[PDB]
């Protein structure tokens, strides 16, 4: 499936998208990029869009 990202680091925005089996590979998938961002914060995720969210 098709999963999205939206960060809402203090100072980097932005939306990622990538296709995945499962969610918690895309999950994996999000974090580190989230992480090579320097993007820090609390996880969320909404089932009914497919959509985590990472919050500074
Ligand atoms: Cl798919
Ligand atoms: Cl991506
Ligand atoms: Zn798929
Ligand atoms: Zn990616």
């Amino acid at each position: 499936m098709t999963y999205k990202l939206i960060l809402n680091g203090k100072t980097r925005k932005g939306v990622l998208t990538v296709e995945a089996v499962d969610a918690a590979t895309a999950e994996k998938h999000f974090k580190q990029h989230a992480n090579d961002l320097g993007v820090d914060g609390e996880w969320t995720y909404d089932d009914a869009t497919k959509t985590f969210t990472v919050t500074e």
